[PDB]
């Protein structure tokens, strides 16, 4: 099992709290350097919470999972192409493999690989996700390949710590219909682009790995969070 | 496996449901001197369909007509409704899918996880029969809970082209309430699921039981002839 020690938050002045159509609780905030872009979140997943599967193709994602618990999903098969959905009367459905996240496991995932997560347990478990601009991303207001974008626009902001804000159907429906205009492929059902759910997890996914990129991405945030005016975090 | 029809007893006015399910009902309970059941003529939009679920007060008959439906069971029953699918409980389990075909005939008996999706990018319909079994207490229309529960957790429609919006009430209702008429419904799609596999088992695909159904589509028969010795309503 990979694993990795610490992904630290930037600490905004004004953190920027969202709970997502998904049923998560976001701190997420956006980060820029010379040579990198990327957003990050740090989460808390209530029982049940977790996007249904998709797809990027603006960035790679990297899934933290300081206490386990979470169970993510993921392909094997790439979907290079997002004017092709993985739906039953396209190019076709997919068959994922599901991972039992232990503490501390860090799964990379790249562009173009299919998956989602859900904690299946009655704990509200934490989740740290990094999203970095891949080399074809457009530029996005914050340089960041579009996550942040994406969920401040499709979900409702935390403005009261201890009440969550109401999700409602058109927010459920936004999550999945806008995720293209931010490079996502969103399924708005856990079924619509899975053909099968395995427990077997193949080698190849398992051993899928992004290190180097999620060290700069700490030093990034490590440097912002010291007052280091190179880079920029927002 | 296949059947040719499955009428709707035709009431004076329709009873017409949004399930929280995302599932567009025309449905009623009828009942004889031997047998209760309710059924519904359904149309299914895309997405829409019942996460899994596990009954205890009926079996259940899927039959669609245009095929396209995509329907999920388990080998493994569940015969204790206080032991759910669950970590702690009798464990997640194991689903196994069925690409349904035009007419198929789908029987899936009580304490089997079933669910069921239309994958599809177009509506499509499917008839469901509810038959009150061995043990179903009594309901006002004597049908084993299955119409009680849709009429009271999901809303009218009053217009076909103008579908009522589910509230998050109804959606939360459609699994807190799902026990008090014998149903265990899941809130997510995964969380009694362990795999989802599409190799069927042929202890799944022999699941059969056409002598009730015959009996309940001649219920339903009589009733739409007037016959006053059974009721639908
Ligand atoms: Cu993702
Ligand atoms: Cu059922």
């Amino acid at each position: 099992i990979h694993t990795f020690d610490d992904i630290p938050m930037p600490k905004l002045a004004d953190p920027l709290l969202i709970y997502t159509p998904a049923n998560e609780i976001f701190d997420i905030a956006s980060c820029s350097a010379k040579d990198i872009g990327f957003a990050i979140a740090h989460a808390q997943i209530p029982p049940g919470g977790g996007p249904m599967p998709h797809i990027h193709y603006f960035i790679n994602e990297w899934f933290w999972t300081p206490e386990g618990g979470i169970e993510l999903f993921h392909s094997t098969k790439q979907y290079p192409n997002m004017d092709e959905l993985p739906v039953v009367g396209g190019a076709g459905r997919g068959d994922l493999y599901s991972i039992q996240s232990e503490p501390k496991q860090l799964i990379y995932s790249p562009n173009h690989y299919m998956h989602g997560f859900v904690n299946p347990t009655d704990k509200t478990l934490p989740i740290v996700f990094v999203w970095m601009r891949n080399e074809v991303a457009p530029d996005f207001p914050y340089h960041d390949g579009g996550m942040r974008e994406y969920f401040q626009a499709v979900g409702p902001r935390i403005t009261d710590l201890n009440n969550l804000p109401e999700l409602t159907n058109a927010q459920r429906a936004a999550f999945a219909s806008e995720a293209p205009k931010y490079g996502i492929n969103q399924s708005s059902y856990f079924m619509e682009y899975v053909n099968t759910i395995s427990d077997k997890l193949p080698a190849q996914i398992a051993k899928l790995k992004n290190d180097k990129d999620l060290e700069r991405m700490v030093e990034v945030i490590e440097a912002f969070n010291r007052g280091d005016k190179s880079v920029t975090c927002s």
